[PDB]
């Protein structure tokens, strides 16, 4: 299949890599023409087109379906791109908005382009040669269209155990390929929101555990109460038979191997926006979300000094 | 080598026969005779040998260091056995205690025994589910000395480096090869019950993320929400297609996927949570030391609530409520 | 000074008899006649009267600036109100709204009334218990000219200084002396009924601060606790002696006293709590300004687990926990 | 009445002069004599006596029951002077401990000095001239004979409106006056330590809020979403008719008024031992207690920079 891509951004020109590699044509567009170059530089041998603006890239696209992918900057970029395809594309033609877009916006947008009969997708990734899992949202009939590009960028299966009761319906076995249709428009930058929001949480639990083993060596201790554990050393073994085995822990291991003291960091972490959006997800759902929430919260302490609530504690208790 | 092992539990007995499968020569007690024999059927090869009473066991090792294995119910019970052990045992024999001990009762044992140079070592496991078979993590405090002496034990226990990617940059002083078998010297003595407890704690953290993560998913098809902002969410399939390239990927998803994919509305579950020592005695650690805990914390108390109805604190702000 | 209001539940129904209880006129107007006229019966010296519409209550208002005072449910219904007064209103009149509405809506609100010359000011009330006796603390925004307008009618309705001990190191530039009598000018349309959503944010917290003390106060005589570590305390005596010299001297507490002096056992409150807009949009407010705020956010969550069940999250707790 | 005072800080003094000033009769002693001749000085007249050391002090009561109030640093310090007081009294004695003493001290003491029919009271308390509102525990027969002591101390009813359901058997009339007896030895520890508990998080709920309403004029805040807020008038106005007002708000008033932006302050907050030991007694007895754990670790983190869990955080992140 063809298939036009705007923005090539790490993820952008590697997904247009990926697809050149697995049998599709793609058109490239991004604002600089320098990584546009280098992205046709990297793409297999003719299964690629370099347009100059929207315009050209549509007009590149010769496919009975015309489907473009837009991995552009959250926000007010990618909605102008949106537009912009709205005006240039037509009946059954596909957009996929593959960033962190909030999936509110996802909802929004397949409204307006479903009124011209532009069917709109949103995917969700969590990778060149390893590939994307992937969450998206959409009708039918369209993520039935595209489903051989996402097979081209999923995983697969790949060597992990098969988890059992798995032959039933009800249950998609593309998902076990590391790509799952997740519902309607938006549910796919939902679903991702919610990994992020979980993610969040899983690296806080860590964090919170290897300060403990950290501080076990506290000079506030009394010596005969301390432990000086080797912190590398046992982000390692939990690699290798724990119930904490996971990604995040493996990447733990190779960052306290490198440098234990971690006195190359920090600590001030940002928050993108799925952590925000997942809480108030929540609060909209009325579920209780300590652990996502005790994650957002540590963020933003993590980039200030003392606050003002701070202050305030100070404030009273000289008061007394 | 061989080995007594006293407490012939799930744990105890499944240790004994890899120990066995891997050719040391294991004495077994347990309080219940049934037990010992049952898993004296399970050893091939001759290397089981069934003791009568914990002074049998003991007259039964004959190398030059006797090594006591310890897998009993956490509390007074292990403790019965420490003691016992403590009056049959002499300079240079080592006790290893596999249960789930409190850190500060090895610590204490540990300063007892070297009153007469038994050695003591508490060893932390993880992975009891798949371990006689796949092996056992171990984290493990104790003497250079005596944990040296028992490093072929730890290794049969241990699953090995596996098929696994290496991490890169570990050879440097300082790091312990045998992290990458799944095995830890922690230090010294309750240092390794120490770490498997915060393991236990951190645990507490990740499941609790992965519960609330699914349960916002689950609830955005609430009634509660307009019709035009629900989403009817296959949870089987959503933990199913994050096993597979996601930053989540875990064991814990792996279960969860499994759990989900035989029954999604978890129909067979109360919600009714226990929690062991492990959980509350992180928390303890990281107040002694300071330290913000508010995730595993927040695991804790999830816990707590989960196990009754409406609390006094509920009530409390009803009371309130109801006065303005 | 005359002024409508519309909207004649308790809240509006009080602030109409207290306005015309310090002489002003008040001209009344609520969907349901029968409230018009039990509101009227409880103004004396013919300081009120009844209107028929809004339409009709406009109409009565004679002076050179029409002051309309809105206290109406939430929503849709104050929205339908003050979209009238658009129609109805002119150069230099005044709306007031004095409802818990979201203060993004009265952000919106005033904008648009701006169109044609129409004041919005947002007035967030508390106390509303004691209010027609007492008076109101209020917090409102709004242009200056607006606000300096309608100040007899604000003073009137706040408690006024009292014999509170007051502040110290008040005189100076930038502190308003309202403040001192329960009245404060937050900022522009919106900073009312932002500020009083704060307030309600701080209560949530202060009550659950409270009702955690109190739950784990009842539970030192839990029968899980080895009997020589119990004690039986008396809540309604400690909340009692609380009341007299002690640090959470407060409201909340005479409230949580007088409730436990009533029935310790709180017997008739089921502890399901429910939350109005404001606890939830506090939360919002510090997301939106990137502000910690873990004891809101527990007092909002406490609230949720409250009304339900084991819930999801629960369940796949339990899932894993089988798992291994 | 006759009581003997060991500890003369700032409590431990005005507690000798509020009882002198009160027709009871002292005995004063303290390591430091000159803090002993300020109190002696700062006493009614012919109310009190000095003594040199704890056997003087004892030697010097002569009622028929010695009552001995220690009010010193707590730990091994109040510990000694509990057993040399050990040493020295006899039957029907009468030891208190005025200290933040952790209750579990107490029903130790208690059963100790029990051995010798020495009698222990743990009193709790949270002035000179306001009095104390105390909790404490003990025997009956102790708590009875030193009643006119804490009545002479205890604020009394005052001129706050009266608990309306309040004339009930099983209701002590005593808790109006400010001082409870809260049952055996370490209730009142116990009780005192779950209110510094509440403190904690009604201080982080009010610092909270502040914190919300300072940040509204947030740069990273779009200007049309920015409101200027003064802090300091809205702490007032809820000093009159809201439902938060309280004393905590009253020294927060006061606090704003002196200087809004908090610039004299660190934010780094001390926790004394009661937070601590407030959610230690929630764990043991399964009781969830979010809020006052949330001010614990608020206090925890605003005494160091980035920890080490923040920077496994961006040990992680930068993995990615
Ligand atoms: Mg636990
Ligand atoms: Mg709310």
């Amino acid at each position: 299949m063809q298939i036009g891509i705007i923005g090539l951004g790490r993820m952008g020109g590697n997904i247009a890599v990926r697809l050149s590699r697995h049998g599709h044509d793609v058109v490239l567009f991004d604002r600089d023409a320098a990584t546009v170059s280098k992205v046709s530089e990297r793409i297999e041998g003719g299964r690629g087109v370099a347009a100059t603006s929207l315009p050209d890239l549509v007009a590149k696209l010769t496919a009975k379906r015309k489907i473009v992918w837009v991995m552009l900057p959250c926000g007010e970029i990618t909605e102008n791109a949106v537009q912009e395809l709205y005006g240039l594309l037509g009946k059954d033609d596909i957009v996929i908005d593959g960033g962190n877009t909030y999936y509110k916006d996802d909802i929004r947008r397949a409204a307006q382009l479903a009124d011209k009969g532009i069917h709109y997708v949103d995917v969700g990734t969590s990778g060149l040669e390893r590939g994307y899992c992937m969450m998206y949202g959409g009708t039918k009939d369209s993520t039935d269209h595209i489903d051989p590009i996402l097979d081209a960028l999923a995983p697969g299966k790949g060597d992990v155990a098969p988890t059992p009761d798995r032959g039933k319906p009800g249950l998609d076995p593309r998902a076990e390929k590391g790509y799952l249709h997740c519902g309607p428009a938006g549910s796919g930058h939902f679903v991702k929101m919610v990994h992020n929001g979980i993610e969040y949480g899983m690296m806080q639990a860590f964090a919170e555990g290897f300060d403990i083993m950290k501080s076990k060596n506290s000079p506030k201790l009394p010596e005969d109460q301390r432990f000086d554990l080797n912190m590398a050393d046992i982000a390692e073994v939990w690699r290798r038979g724990s119930v904490v085995s996971s990604w995040l822990l493996d990447l733990t291991a190779e960052a306290l191997a490198k440098n234990a003291s971690l006195s190359e960091f920090t600590g001030e972490v940002a928050d993108s926006g799925e952590g925000r959006w997942t809480l108030e997800a929540a609060i909209e759902e009325a579920v209780p979300a300590p652990v996502i929430t005790a994650s957002l919260f540590t963020r933003f302490r993590s980039r200030t000094g003392n606050n003002y609530a701070e202050k305030v504690l100070s404030a009273m208790r000289f008061g007394f």
